[PDB]
């Protein structure tokens, strides 16, 4: 498992641009992406996060990743890390095959497959798991294949961009459960959702609007510390997760800070 810290964090995506102005004459000020950005989970935690969109949820994990360095503060991480993106995608060849790296293991696969609940698809066609991708796929398993590669995968931090973006309310709890909860419960991750049910049993939360954190800690403290934005939306769980995005965005910006 990976430990993850991020403590004072500031970063602006125009920073390079600054830096080419400078250089061709010879800190940026500017809308920061993130700004003064702070959490840590220890070895086998979720984390989980959400926001308003653009918030900069996506250019967090963009961070972590080493895509984008920030101006200010420190992140400190180490280890391998699997990265499931907010757009699904599949590469030329069978559905195990866009599940499976080099390594195959016969129980692993079979347990991701059925967390992912791909088993009922899989079964519907003529060569299984061995279809290749011909025949194209709904939205839905396309981004259900993608999760179960980044799960299947071997990793110190696993990075779960809306793997649930795509899906109904009934498949995104039972993923969520199976997958994220029982097959990766001891495993170091950062979800990113919309569900209140997905951060009432994270470790940590972390709140993102206009690049701020509008919180950090516990689904307790939340209750207490948003107490209107928690009121209000605790019915929004029984929305999609598509739904559920814009409605969290006007909930952010209903009960905004100063
Ligand atoms: N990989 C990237 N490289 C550079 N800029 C990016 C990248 N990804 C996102 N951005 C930009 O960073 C800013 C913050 O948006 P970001 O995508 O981080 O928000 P988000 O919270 O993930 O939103 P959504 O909820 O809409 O996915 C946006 O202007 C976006 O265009
Ligand atoms: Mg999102």
């Amino acid at each position: 498992t990976t430990e993850v810290v991020m403590e004072n964090v500031t970063a602006f995506w125009e920073e390079g641009f600054g830096e080419l102005f400078e250089k061709a004459k010879q800190s940026l000020l500017g809308t920061p992406v993130l700004k003064d950005i702070n959490f840590k989970i220890e070895r086998g935690q979720l984390l989980a996060v959400a926001g308003s969109t653009g918030a900069g949820k996506t250019s967090l994990l963009m961070m972590i990743m080493g895509e984008l360095e920030p101006s200010e503060g420190k992140i400190k991480h180490s280890g391998r890390i699997s990265f499931c993106s907010q757009n699904s995608w599949i590469m030329p060849g069978t559905i195990k095959e866009n599940i499976i790296g080099v390594s195959y293991d016969e129980y692993r696969y079979r347990s991701v497959i059925k967390a992912c609940q791909l088993e009922e698809d899989i079964s519907k066609f003529a060569e299984k798991d061995n279809i290749v991708l011909g025949i194209t796929l709904s939205g839905g398993q396309r981004a259900r294949i993608s999760l179960a590669r980044a799960v299947y995968k071997d990793a110190d931090l696993y990075l779960l961009d809306s793997p649930f973006g795509y899906l109904d309310v009934l498949t995104e709890k039972e993923i969520f459960e199976s997958c994220v909860c029982k097959l990766m419960a001891n495993k170091t991750r950062i979800l990113v959702t919309s569900k209140m049910e997905h951060l009432k049993k994270a470790d940590k939360i972390l709140i993102l609007h206009e690049g701020s954190s509008y919180f950090y800690g516990t689904f307790s403290e939340l209750q207490n510390l948003r107490p209107d934005f928690s009121s209000k939306l605790m019915s929004f769980d029984q929305f999609s997760a598509e739904r559920r995005n814009s409605i969290l965005t006007e909930t952010l910006h209903r009960f905004s800070l100063e």
